[PDB]
């Protein structure tokens, strides 16, 4: 079958009033895997960062009592964390063993089924070129240690996944694709955040295909090109998990009458009421934007929507774009999808009136997600 992985972010519960979403309220039958963002690191060991995280782990893993086939993964890293803790940890065999041993202990004591590595990124952002090789060594050693622990304790092996960059230059400087594909269970490809406001033009967050004005390096800023790059450079199709964002990016239009894709912008758009991130809106916040009168366009060239009201423009994903991408990933024999983050889908059903988790429910249906337990 297909996997449907779903992130829960620790900060989702701290959004105000109706934006607050707690992990215990995830539907246990919606996803095949839940990924908790994030663990941190201390003295080359994985760790939690707040006692509240431990309450989240209890709630998240408690969902496995309702869907006994559900798996949980603990993610370490992310953009904000950056590369430096990973560079230090991979730099010596001793530090890698300290880390690997801590991961086995931590995942087993907190009832997680596996680890998601999310180093952003080996070989860039200050991480030296040697980290492309040392990341591959870390992943091989982690996979071997997981195999050994499974044999020792006669229990199913811990899963090992990694994020994979969506920008071709970052992929080249960071990832030994054939070796990583050998040792990882899955590669979660970060097919999102594809147009940043630095360029000064509106662009889609996760278009399936290129726009006619995407020239040169921009021609690869789409899901189809990125996944093709990973496969062309030796990744196993069935191990690739495509990133499906449950949010969009916002822009301020230079001219409110020039409101298409590729039109000039002034800056990123303002933070939303609930998510409070400059240049981003959750899908549930975009439903409000639409309800408040934004003009909604489905761009068939890129197979994604955008919407605008006054000088605010948002490029995002909706039920239709998720449906078209799900058909494309089945047609391309991919491993499945990861919803980043589940907590920005309309978890309550109150913002969009499309039922609970409308984006993710679309993927569950169209990827035929099921397990023995949920029947």
């Amino acid at each position: 079958g297909y996997q449907l992985m779903c992130y829960y972010t620790s900060w989702a519960k701290d959004r105000p009033t109706e934006g607050s979403f707690k992990p215990g309220n995830i539907d246990p039958c919606l996803c095949t895997h839940l990924i908790y963002a994030f663990a941190g690191m201390k003295n080359n060991e994985i760790t939690y960062l707040s006692e509240q995280d431990l309450r989240d782990y209890e709630a998240l893993n408690g969902l496995k009592d309702r869907n006994t086939e559900l798996k949980t993964l603990l993610a370490i890293g992310g953009w904000k964390f950056g590369p430096a803790p990973f560079s230090s940890m991979v730099s010596t065999p001793q530090n890698r063993q300290t880390f690997i041993k801590s991961v086995i202990r931590f995942l087993r004591q907190y009832n997680f089924d596996g680890l998601n590595l999310d180093w952003q990124y080996p070989g860039s952002r200050g991480s030296p070129p040697k980290d492309k090789h040392l990341f591959s060594v870390l992943v091989q050693e982690m996979r071997k240690a997981f195999e050994e622990e499974s044999t020792l304790n006669h229990i199913p092996r811990l899963l090992l996944t990694s994020t994979g960059a969506g920008f071709i230059d970052v992929i080249k400087s960071g990832y030994k694709i054939p070796e990583l594909s050998q040792s990882l269970d899955y590669i979660q490809v970060m097919t999102y955040d594809l147009h940043d406001p630095k360029n000064g033009y509106t662009g889609e967050n996760s278009p399936l295909y290129k726009s006619p004005y995407d020239i040169g390096k921009s021609a690869d800023l789409n899901v189809d090109s990125i996944i093709t790059y990973w496969k062309d450079h030796g990744a196993a199709s069935e191990k690739l998990i495509v990133g499906f964002p449950a949010y969009g990016h916002t822009f301020i239009l230079s001219d409110p009458s020039k409101n298409g894709i590729g039109d000039p912008t002034v800056s990123a758009g303002p933070p939303g009421k609930y998510t409070n991130e400059q240049g981003l809106l959750a899908y549930f916040e975009i439903c409000t934007f639409l309800n408040e009168g934004a003009t909604e366009i489905f761009d068939a060239t890129q197979e994604v929507p955008y919407a605008y009201l006054g000088n605010e423009w948002v490029g995002y994903d909706n039920v239709r774009s998720f449906k078209l991408k799900a058909q494309w990933l089945k047609d391309n024999n991919l491993g499945g999808a990861v919803v980043w983050p589940l907590d920005m889908d309309d978890f309550s059903g109150s913002f969009c009136h499309q039922g609970r988790f409308p984006l993710t429910t679309t993927l569950k249906r169209d990827l035929n997600v099921h397990s023995a337990s949920c029947k």
